[PDB]
């Protein structure tokens, strides 16, 4: 089925908000197929970001994915990218609705709590980039009583 | 700081309890430190479950062990080994205290929800096994908070 890369986000981690977050992605029937807890590179940040290299402070936004220790994973299933992005809420949490996360949990758009990756074309770019090429197939375990 | 190794076994991730269980280490002040994402081969779970070849359930202890995506992860922190075994509960689900992973979600042995490490010479001898040679040091992020 279509995957989507989801990164919990450095500060994130620090505010122990992992379990929340993979309980959205978790309860919503998406199927986790990888994981990896990464201290990011700058150069990965900025392939990761290309599209932003000509905005405002992309230098401090780079930063700001440096300052510790990601949470990436791939989450598999129908739907799966436009499925993380509601999940999500907007970019500016105080744009993005009650119940996502960034709503629940998050208070700037610097410090916006998790990356999802907006299209499949960018999803299978960041899996690549962060994970790598053989991510294994998990098995659709309750495939049925979802879809 | 102490590390421990934390498996979540196949039937609990199709069960769709990685966020509950996550959360009992990570509300505890324990460090997520390493993840990632494995279907176990053979060979690995013959030496991780060496001891117990002797047993009449091991060919089906392996089978299970195979028979889907487990997550493999490590936690740090001072008695982490301690601290995760308290946490997990008792072997048999059913001798395991109320308020434990065991306890809380686990009928049956062969069906025990997760395996942490019994010791810091099995803890390692574990990590090298499942994760590698290289977990990278984690930030102890609010340390003077829980230590």
């Amino acid at each position: 089925m279509e995957r989507t890369f989801i990164m919990i986000k450095p500060d994130a981690i620090k505010r122990r908000l992992i379990s929340r977050i993979i309980q959205r992605f978790e309860e919503k029937g998406l199927y986790l197929a990888a994981s990896k807890c990464v201290i990011p590179k700058r150069e990965v940040l900025e392939t990761h970001y290309s599209h932003l290299s000509s905005m405002p402070f992309f230098s401090e936004m780079v930063e700001d994915m440096m300052s510790g220790m990601v949470l990436a994973m791939v989450w598999v299933g129908k739907d799966a990218v436009s499925i993380g992005r509601k999940l999500i809420g907007e970019t500016n949490p105080q744009a993005a609705s009650v119940g996502t996360i960034r709503g629940d949990y998050g208070v700037s758009t610097g410090k916006n709590i998790i990356h999802g990756s907006d299209c499949v074309e960018n999803a299978e770019k960041e899996i690549k980039l962060w994970i790598g090429d053989d991510v294994q197939p998990v098995s659709f375990f309750d495939k049925e009583w979802i879809y």
